[PDB]
C-alpha cells in the first residue's frame, strides 16, 4: 500500500551491501553517523539533479575500491495505482518503460562505472518494469525523464530564510502595483533634490574621458527585496512554515520527497514536538526521509518506518513499520513518550512500574553506574501488553529484556475469578495464545494479609505447574517471577530487608506503600546488598542489560 | 564560597539591564537562543583576546543607540583564599589593586563608549576592589593582565580533531629520534633514484633563466604531520578527550574557563550522557558555561548553577543553584532524568505516578493534543518529597502545579498509628513543620475493602479540619484531593465510570489495579468525558497546566 | 594607548587599496558620514508604499499555518523599514567601476581624516 518498496545500495562508500525496506515515511537513526549521512546522498543522487550532475568520486566507492561498481536502485510499488494520484504522476512520465506482466512493480537504478584515464565515474540512470534489462532513462542535455517525477527538497540542519525567501519570491493590484510603482519613481526625483553627484563627475571626468547614483530598489521596483518581519530558533520553524506553502503550490504536478537531516539542531524540545506533530499526524510531508538524534522528535511518531543503522563498521541496517493499532490509541501519545527514547539504546528492560525503576536505578548506580552510556536503558511499560515494545526492539535488533510479576486480576462482574495476567503477557510474546481464566475459593472470613497470602500460594502453585513455560522465557530474555519482585528480592537479601525495616515481614511493609517503601528501603540499602541483589539468580535480567 | 559570584550585563545587545547569579559551574538554556549565545558572547568580550580585539560595532549596543554605555561587570569572591589554590593565581597577578578592607571581593569590568568619527568603539577593561573606583587593568601591547589570568576555551559545537591536533602538538628517546631522523633522509635518497627530474628543468631553463621536487614531510621531519588514528560522532568525543588532557599541561598556571555552546549537535544520545558524567560527576571541568537544549545533557547534573532565559523580549534571566542532598542521593540519578526534561518546560504539573499520567495524557489529548507544544509538561514524583522539584522550578520563573493524594502512611513497629503523608508534603511547600502523626482505632474484624472505607472517612474528617489550610494551597497552585484522585474522577464522571466498569463501585474496582484499570478505563472515556473531566472543579490543575 | 587604542592610531590612517575591490561594499562604509522637508516627504512616503503593499491572501494563510505550529505574519519589504539611506547603491550615466573606487577614495578620505595624516 506504499508507492515505495524497498532501496538497496551496493559498494556505496561504507555501504557494502545494504536492502533497506521503506515507506513514504521514513526515519533513520543510529550510532553510525557516517552511516545515516551516506545514507542521504545515496537517495540525492538518485533523485537530486544538483548533487548528481558531479558524478562520483574515488572516496565515493566503497573500500575505495574502483574495480567495484557503485549500485543504487529503489523498488516501487505501483498496486494502488487506481486510488493512488502520485501513482499516476510516474505512469504518466514512465510510459512505456513498463510491462503489462510486471505492472505492479517499477525500478528506479543507479550505475556506476570507473575509467582510470578520465579519473571520474559518471552516474547512469536507468528505469524499467524489469530489472534484468533496465534501460537509460530519457534525457535531453541536463535534465532526464526521472527530474520530471521526483523533486528532492533538501532541509539542511542550519538555513537562512531570508536566502530561501528570495528564491521563493517570484512565483508566489494591478491599479494598486502601479501606484507603488510611479510612487518608487518618485522617491529618486526627491532623492536628487545634490553637492556630491557634480563634484564625483568633475573628479570622474578628468580622471577618465554624468554620475548620479541613486539608490536600489527603486531601479528594480519594491519586488526585488521583500523580506520578511513577525509581529535565531523561532524564524527556523517559519523557514518550514515557507517550505510547505511553497512545494504544495510549486510542486503540484511531481511528487516532492523531502531529506531531513538533524533537525533538531539548534532547536528548542517545545519546537522539536511540534515539528514531530507536522511530519506524522500531519499529512502535509506525504513522502521524507528523516535523521534525528533526538527523542522527542518521535514523540508524535506514527505509520512511519524506522530504519536503525547499526553500530557495527558492517554498516548492517534493521527497518521496521511502525504502526500504532486502534487499540493502543487511547494511550498512543503515553506510549510513544516512553518509547522513543529506548530506540536509540541498546539493550531495553522492560519494567512494570516506577517502583521498579526506582530500585533498579540505585541498586545498578552502584554496581554499573555506566549502564547507559553503553546502551542500556529502562524502560516501563504500565497496563499494556509487552508485544508492540518488543516487536518495534526486536525489528530493530535491539536486545529486549523483560521482567514482570506473576499477577493475578479479577474479572469484572463475576467474585471468584482470577485471570492470569502474569503469563498471559508472558505467554503473548512468544505467540501462544491467552490462558483460560482460572476461578479459586477463598472464605469470606479470609481478607486482607491473610487472603493476599493465599493467592501467594496459587501463584506458587501456578508456577510450579507451568515449569517448562517457563523455561522458554528465560531463552526468550522473558524473566517472570514466582510471585512477584518484592518476594524476589527478599530471597536476594532478606537479612538486610529484615534489619532495614525492623518488621518482621519486609515483604509485607514494603507493599503497603510500593513507592514510598521502596525509596525508605533504597536509601538504607548497602553497597554489598546492591551486589547481592546484582549477583542473585532471580536478578539476571540486570546482568543481562549491562551485557556482561 | 565559589570564586564567581554574579554577572552584570548593561546596554549590550538585546540586555537591557541583566544581573546573573554564577557558580563555578553554569548551563544556560530557555526559548531566547540570541540570549544564549549573546550571554556567552558577553562573557567572551570580557575575558577572550581574540574576540574583544575586534571591539565593539554599532550592532552589539543595546537596541542600535550609541548614547548608552555598554558595561559588564563581573563580581569575584576571594574569601576561601587560604584555601583556594585557583584563588592565589588571580592574587598574584591583581598585586595591589586589591584593598585590605575589601579584600573578599574583586570586580572585572568592561566599559566601552563609541565614537561617532571614529565608527569604532573601543573595549576598556577595569578591574579593582572598590566598584566606584576601578583602574585600567595593566597591559602592554595587545596583552594585558587579565590574560595571564584567565584562559578561555570555547568548544564549538562542529570542530575537526585534525586541526586543533595541529595546534597542541607542539607542546605535547633522543637516540631513537636520530634514527627517525636519518631514516626521514634515507627516503629522498631512495625517491630520486629520475625521468621527470631532469625534464622539468630543461623546460623551465629555457622558460626562465635543479627541479628536483623531492616530497613534503620528509623536509621538516615526522613531527609535522603525526594525525591521529583509532583502533563523525565517535571522534567529536575524541576532541573533548583531548582538551581534557591539553588543558591542564598547557594551561596549569592559570584558571581555565571552558564556553561549551550546544555540544548535543550531531551527538548521540548516549554520548551525551557520557558528557554530562564528565562535567558534573568528573572534576576535569572545574569551571564552564555550558548551554543546551538537550535534556539528556543534564542527567549527572549535580552542584551546578541553572540559568534559565525567559521567553519574553525583555531578555530577563532567573538563576537557581541546583545542588542534590545527601538524602536525595539514592535517588539522585531517578530524580535528574524526571526533572531534566521539565526544566525546558513553561508549565510543570507535579503528580504522583504513572497511573496519573496514563489519565492525564488521554484526557489532555482530547481537551488540548498541543499543551506540551505551548510549555507544558507532566512530571511525576514517587516517593520523595516535592520540595526538591518546587524549589528548582520556581527560583527559575517556571509555573509549578501540584496534585497529590491525601494519603495515610502506618509507621513501621506500631499499629494503629498512621501519617498524614498528604498534608504534610503540601505543607512542606508552604514551610509550615510536619504535623503530628495521628492514630486511628480500627477493630481487628474490619479488614479488607470494609477497613478501607473507614480510612476514607478519616480523610474527609481530616480534610474538614483543616478548611483553611486547604484554601492556602489553592493561592500555591497545590491541590490536595479530599481522598484521592480515584474518588475525584468519579465525582466529575459518576455515570460514565459506573457504565464503563459496570461494577456498582468503580471507584474500588479501578484501585484494584491502578494501573491496567486506569488503561482499561481511558479506552472507554467518551470525548465528552474528557471534557467533563477537564472543565470539572476539582480537575482546576488541567485547566492551570494549559494556561488557559 | 588605552584599550585597543593607542596615540599612534590618532596620527596616522592607512589606507589600503587591494588590488581587486567590490565598489558597493565600499560605498557601504563610506555612505554613512558623507533638505529636510524634503527627506520628511520621502520618509512619509516610504511608509506610503508599505500600507499599499499590503492592500493579502498570504499574510493570513502563513499565520494559519505558524499559529498551529507555534503558539501576526504580515512580511513587509526591506528598505522601508529603515529608509531609503539603508541601501543608496550607485548607478552610472568591471574595469570601469575600479575607477570610480578611487574617486570615492580621493573624496572621502579628505573630508574624513582630514584631521590626520593618511598613508
Amino acid at each position: 500500500s506504499s508507492k515505495f518498496s524497498n532501496i538497496t545500495i551496493k559498494n556505496f562508500r561504507n555501504f557494502e551491501k545494504v536492502n533497506i525496506n521503506l515507506d513514504n515515511k521514513n526515519v533513520i537513526f543510529g550510532m553510525n553517523d557516517i552511516g545515516k549521512t551516506n545514507f542521504l546522498y545515496a537517495l540525492r543522487f538518485l533523485l537530486d539533479k544538483e548533487i548528481r550532475k558531479f558524478g562520483f568520486n574515488k572516496s565515493d566507492y566503497h573500500k575505495h575500491d574502483t574495480s567495484k561498481k557503485i549500485e543504487i536502485i529503489l523498488t516501487l510499488d505501483l498496486s494502488n495505482y487506481e486510488k493512488d494520484e502520485d501513482t499516476k504522476k510516474l505512469i504518466s512520465v514512465v510510459k512505456g518503460a513498463r510491462t503489462s506482466a510486471n505492472a505492479d512493480v517499477f525500478y528506479i537504478a543507479l550505475e556506476s562505472k570507473y575509467d582510470d584515464k578520465e579519473l571520474y565515474g559518471n552516474i547512469i540512470l536507468k528505469w524499467g518494469s524489469e530489472l534484468d534489462n533496465l534501460i537509460d532513462i530519457p534525457g535531453r542535455g541536463n535534465i532526464n525523464a526521472l527530474d520530471n517525477v521526483f523533486k528532492v527538497i533538501y532541509i539542511n540542519p542550519l538555513v537562512d530564510l531570508d536566502k530561501l525567501f528570495a528564491q521563493n519570491k517570484k512565483y508566489i493590484d494591478e491599479g494598486i502595483l502601479n501606484n507603488i510603482k510611479s510612487l518608487t519613481d518618485q522617491v529618486n526625483q526627491q532623492i536628487g533634490e545634490k553637492g556630491f553627484q557634480q563634484e564625483i563627475t568633475s573628479e570622474y571626468r578628468s580622471l577618465k574621458k554624468s554620475i548620479e547614483l541613486k539608490s536600489e530598489m527603486a531601479i528594480k521596483g519594491f519586488f526585488s527585496d521583500i523580506i520578511p518581519y513577525i509581529k535565531d530558533g523561532r524564524r527556523k520553524m517559519l523557514s518550514y512554515s515557507i517550505y510547505n506553502y511553497l512545494a504544495k503550490k510549486k510542486y503540484e504536478d511531481k511528487i516532492v520527497i523531502y531529506l531531513i537531516e538533524e533537525p533538531e539542531i539548534s532547536l528548542h524540545r517545545s519546537m522539536q514536538i511540534a515539528l514531530s506533530k507536522q511530519l506524522f499526524e500531519q499529512s502535509t510531508y506525504k513522502y521524507f526521509f528523516l535523521s534525528t538524534h533526538s527523542p522527542e522528535l518521535l514523540y508524535e511518531m506514527d505509520n512511519t518506518r524506522l530504519i536503525r543503522v547499526h553500530s557495527t563498521e558492517k554498516v548492517v541496517c534493521s527497518s521496521h513499520m511502525y504502526n500504532v493499532e486502534e487499540a493502543y490509541g487511547s494511550v498512543k501519545k503515553k506510549l510513544n513518550k516512553a518509547l522513543s527514547s529506548a530506540l536509540f539504546a541498546e539493550r531495553v528492560l522492560l519494567i512494570e512500574g516506577p517502583s521498579e525503576k526506582i530500585l533498579f536505578e540505585k541498586v545498578l548506580d552502584e554496581v554499573e553506574p555506566e549502564y547507559e552510556l553503553n546502551g542500556g536503558f529502562l524502560l516501563e511499560v504500565g497496563g499494556t501488553y509487552f508485544n508492540h515494545y518488543v516487536c518495534t526492539l526486536n525489528d530493530l535488533g535491539i536486545t529486549h529484556i523483560i521482567k514482570t510479576d506473576n499477577d493475578l486480576k479479577s474479572k469484572k462482574g463475576k467474585k471468584g475469578v482470577y485471570e492470569l495476567l502474569g503469563l498471559n503477557r508472558c505467554l503473548n510474546l512468544l505467540g501462544r495464545e491467552n490462558l483460560d481464566e482460572i476461578t479459586i475459593d477463598i472464605p469470606e472470613d479470609i481478607k486482607g494479609k491473610k487472603k493476599k497470602e493465599r493467592l501467594n500460594e496459587r501463584k506458587k502453585e501456578i508456577f510450579k505447574q507451568y515449569k517448562n513455560e517457563v523455561g522458554e522465557f528465560l531463552g526468550e530474555r522473558i524473566y517472570l517471577s514466582e510471585i512477584d519482585l518484592e518476594n524476589d528480592l527478599y530471597s536476594a537479601i532478606g537479612e538486610s530487608m529484615k534489619r532495614i525495616f525492623e518488621n518482621e515481614d519486609p515483604v509485607h511493609y514494603l507493599q503497603k506503600s510500593k513507592l514510598f517503601n521502596m525509596v525508605e528501603l533504597v536509601n538504607n540499602l548497602s553497597t554489598k546488598d546492591c551486589f547481592d541483589v546484582f549477583e542473585h539468580e532471580k536478578f539476571a535480567c540486570l546482568k543481562e542489560l549491562v551485557g556482561s
